[PDB]
């Protein structure tokens, strides 16, 4: 299996950690629903 999903999300999520370390509303809006 290719499994190139997590490979593309890996560098993605890590990006928001620095670019949007203080802006969950801009990205993860309805993230509370998954928690």
């Amino acid at each position: 299996k290719k499994w190139g999903w997590l490979a593309w999300v890996d560098p993605a999520y890590e990006f928001i950690k620095g670019f949007g370390k203080g802006a969950i509303k801009e990205g993860n809006k309805d993230k509370w629903k998954n928690i």
